[PDB]
């Protein structure tokens, strides 16, 4: 007999007007149901929630193509995933550090900090409606909606172990990296010579060393007949391009890259700090910053910036 009306949605833009009993709980009557992140499943309506918007997982063939086209995935843990998370981000601090979005550490959340540092330095455009509206959100200091994303896409939870670089290559499916282009050689001794052409993300990402100009001399990597052979960039076309490489003391000078990411710690636990080259070296950490002159740590990832290299 008693009712109010609310909305229901999987975008947050796209609302479904329905008329809940509140002698029933949410769960009840629209399945898995959160409110701003929070589970109100086991929950019965309340007065306060009149006209207020609340999201449910896509059960019908209407939600799901509203879920697909704003997030471009199709995987049913998702919205319940990306709700988990938001009730943590919605809580963390993102102050502005240097002129950039960072975020105060809670929740291991360090991996999370220098991604979103490095994305606002470097060009880059998102696929997902999801991530160009949080993301426009999150360079205006509002980040909690693009964190839980972020944790949402790379199926991560709050708190768990993260890894930057497989977090960068999440977030780089879902961008437009459709005209970058990568051409290698490789030179084996015995075996003649080879060449590689990559496309998309492969054309940006590289494991094994931090530094490009070692990229574009020559990296040693093993050939299939035994001898080591010799890996060279001979043409790239990109904005950026991203060197990784297990962590190792590494020296970052003043004005030959972008940012990098430094992490100190082992295979089971860690702490990531952000470096920046600008008018000088400046270390961000979570809320923290300071400067240096010169910088070495345990770097993981470097990144450059590009136009367009031929060797
Ligand atoms: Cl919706
Ligand atoms: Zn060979």
């Amino acid at each position: 007999v008693r009712t109010i009306k609310v909305f229901t949605t999987v975008d947050n833009i796209n609302l479904h007007t329905q008329v809940v009993d509140m002698s029933m709980t949410y769960g009840q009557q629209f399945g898995p149901t959160y409110l701003d992140g929070a589970d109100v499943t086991k929950i019965k309506p309340h007065n306060s929630h009149e006209g207020k918007t609340f999201y449910v997982l896509p059960n019908d063939d209407t939600l799901r193509v509203e879920a697909f086209e704003y997030y471009h995935t199709t995987d049913p843990s998702f919205l319940g995933r990306y709700m988990s998370a938001l009730n943590h981000t919605k809580k963390w601090k993102y102050p502005q550090v240097n002129g950039l979005t960072s975020i105060k550490w809670a929740d291991n959340n360090s991996y999370l900090a220098t991604a979103l540092l490095t994305l606002q330095q470097i060009e880059l455009k998102f696929n997902p409606p999801a991530l160009q509206d949080a993301y426009y959100r999150a360079r205006a200091g509002e980040a909690a909606n693009f964190c839980a994303l972020i944790l949402a896409y790379c199926n991560k939870t709050v708190g768990e172990l993260g890894d930057v670089r497989e977090t960068m290559s999440y977030l780089f499916q879902h961008a437009n990296l459709d005209s970058c282009k990568r051409v290698l050689n490789v030179v084996c001794k015995t075996c003649g010579q080879q060449q590689t052409t990559l496309k998309g993300v492969e054309a940006v990402m590289y494991m094994g060393t931090l530094s490009y100009e070692q990229f574009k001399k020559g990296v040693q990597i093993p050939c299939t007949c035994g001898k080591q052979a010799t890996k060279y960039l001979v043409q790239q076309e990109s904005p950026f391009v991203m060197m990784s490489a297990p962590p190792a003391q590494y020296e970052l000078k003043h004005g030959t890259f972008t940012c990098a990411s430094e992490y100190t710690g082992n295979y089971q636990c860690g702490h990531y700090k952000h470096i920046t080259s600008k008018e000088t070296l400046y270390c961000i950490d979570g809320a923290l910053l300071t400067k240096s002159s010169e910088y070495k740590g345990p770097i993981t990832d470097v990144f450059y910036k590009e136009n367009s290299y031929t060797t």
